[PDB]
């Protein structure tokens, strides 16, 4: 047997008030033939995990009593890394010590280990198979546990939508600092894509912008200047000279920001809406929509790839390629190691509440 | 001291998702005058059992904490077979070794042992009482545990509703191989009333109209004869030839089926429906009601019986004669035993999720 332990919650609410460690027994001695046993690795705290916990988020995991709880209780946690320990007698897909991370959302990730089936799992080379297979680099247990959501997101938006010119066009997008932003920057550099990145203004302003431009922002701007009348033509100016077209604006934000980057797209350009910045809407002008033939959409990577393995497995596989050449790079998360000396809930309860410090892992 | 073992739930879902075992003591050296205890010998998985957990069953055990849990929990199941353990000092109506079954729904059948007083059960008369009374047959575990839906419902609905002529009149059920429909061509031929079940196509349709004909069936249609324009004259001779007429109809199916058994009554004609084949609503053709004095009602045996004791004893006492004349017989239940070295709950899950393959009898 193993005994295993598991963030769970039985009604909805806020993280710091309706989480529990649960500890379950998985038998290892009794495997069906499809079966597989994994131990965690690391797995993330994202916004779409905490939502998930608050009930405002529609793709959640029923609540059962399979954790061994007398009431039934939810798993937290969408993506995750994780480590195969033993297979059943039909496994052919995966093998001990393979690293796997979940097929599918609503798995529960914010636990020790988990029992499921083969094809509850898709597999990505540890670094031993990496090295085995000439790459210069194995990924790093964050690069294996924060893959699924945000590297795919940035990837998707950016291909999968409008076809930008390599050389020529141009995309827009606010948050240009947050995670899916600066994957962004380096996916147009990778692909030779045209951006603006649009930031929040702060003291080390030169720095950021340099450091935004090094990992692939053609231009970097300020919100003051997203929102700037007399900034306006100096970007119209910028995509002229170059021959392109700014195509495809990305929105995290909502409200002016919004407003200010679908204003500053030629017409008949696109937006997609990833994400928000609390209570905002996405507030566009009547104008952009009749006179320039703006169009917004969205862009929602769980239901993209709900039902679309093919896509998926390309994806995956570009992000993978790219972290084993050393092409891509990770923003740096804040680790917390899971010892047995503290309660596993509290350690995700904690990096809930410690959110803005940065991305959060919690490993093991 | 007995320790024993109940399937609860503490909130509605499915069966999958919300059942848990509970380990409980009872107290055997502690009974009140009246108080009885008893030991399950087997209780089956009914839809309405199933649909009681769901929560979409009008009639539900109340959930308590009784058991021993900190949230309120309900139990399981609603009918079953048990063994007399051990009675009060003001208890004759049992004694150690009888065989019981609830006198009343909502008891929770899904466990190992139980207390009650004695007014919480009816006695059957086991395999022992049964040959000492002279009697050629003793009941089986399956013909106890399951004596107090289906059978009851069958008898009832053929006479306690419209008085059918013996020699001379027929009923017209759909669902001819459901268990209630194979009690009902058994009590047709007992009662001599004529019949006609309609059933589903299958391969081995030779065999299945054989077996329904032996059981009691008069004649057996499939359900395309039971909607073909074609085949309907055929059945308004059987019941002209025959000098009587087609006076109720059985229906637990819904939809078109329903529509197929009203349209071969004649005049003045009774439907009781007592189940549906999910979201198939009782349809019915609106010139049977204007032109033809039809009459559709329902039938739920735990309502019609819920405070009429002196119907359910008369019922009950002539299906358990049968039984012991052999002149009645169950359709073989799918038998599980319980012997601790898998949660119980787990049993029943198993037995749900199975429900298809046929009747599922959990024993002890």
């Amino acid at each position: 047997m193993i005994t295993a332990q598991a963030v769970l919650y039985t009604q909805h609410g806020e993280p710091k008030d309706v989480l529990f460690t649960q500890s379950f027994e998985i038998d290892d001695d009794n495997l069906a033939p499809n079966e597989v046993i994994v131990k965690t690795l690391g797995s993330p705290i994202n916004p779409s995990d905490i939502n998930q916990i608050q009930g405002v988020y529609p793709s959640k995991p029923a609540k059962t009593t399979g954790f061994g709880t007398a009431e039934p209780a939810a798993p937290c946690g969408n993506e995750g890394l994780f480590e195969v320990i033993k297979v059943g007698s039909n496994v052919s897909s995966l093998e001990a010590g393979d690293w796997v991370i979940p097929s599918h959302v609503n798995f529960g990730t914010w636990r020790t280990h988990a029992l499921g089936n083969d094809d509850d799992f898709i597999k990505l080379p540890n670094p031993a198979q990496s090295k085995a297979n000439g790459k210069p680099n194995g990924l790093t247990i964050n690069q294996g546990a924060t893959i699924s959501v945000n590297p795919l997101t940035a990837y998707l938006m950016l291909t999968h939508y409008v076809k930008l010119t390599p050389g020529k066009d141009w995309f827009i997008q606010n948050g240009g600092t947050s995670a899916v932003g600066k994957y962004a920057s380096q996916i147009g550099k990778l692909l030779n894509f045209n951006s603006i990145s649009v930031i929040r203004d702060r003291p080390n302003l030169d720095e950021v912008v340099a450091s935004l431009k090094e990992l692939g922002a053609t231009q970097v701007i300020t919100e003051d200047q997203n929102n700037s009348k007399e900034f306006g033509p100096t970007i119209k100016e910028w995509i002229k000279q170059s021959g392109g077209e700014a195509k495809l604006a990305l929105n995290c934000v909502g409200g002016k920001s919004s407003t200010g980057i679908a204003r500053k797209l030629n017409n008949n350009g696109l937006m997609l809406t990833y994400g928000g910045m609390s209570f905002q809407p996405v507030t566009i002008p009547t104008s952009l929509y009749i006179f320039k033939n703006f169009t917004s959409a969205g862009f929602w990577v769980t239901e993209l790839l709900k039902n679309n393995k093919e896509l998926k497995t390309s994806t995956l596989n570009q992000i993978i390629a790219w972290y084993e050449e050393g092409k891509l790079t990770d923003a740096k998360s804040i680790e917390t190691l899971y010892d047995g000396t503290k309660p596993l809930h509290e350690l995700y309860q904690d990096g809930v509440a410690n959110s803005k410090d940065g991305k959060q892992l919690i490993t093991y």
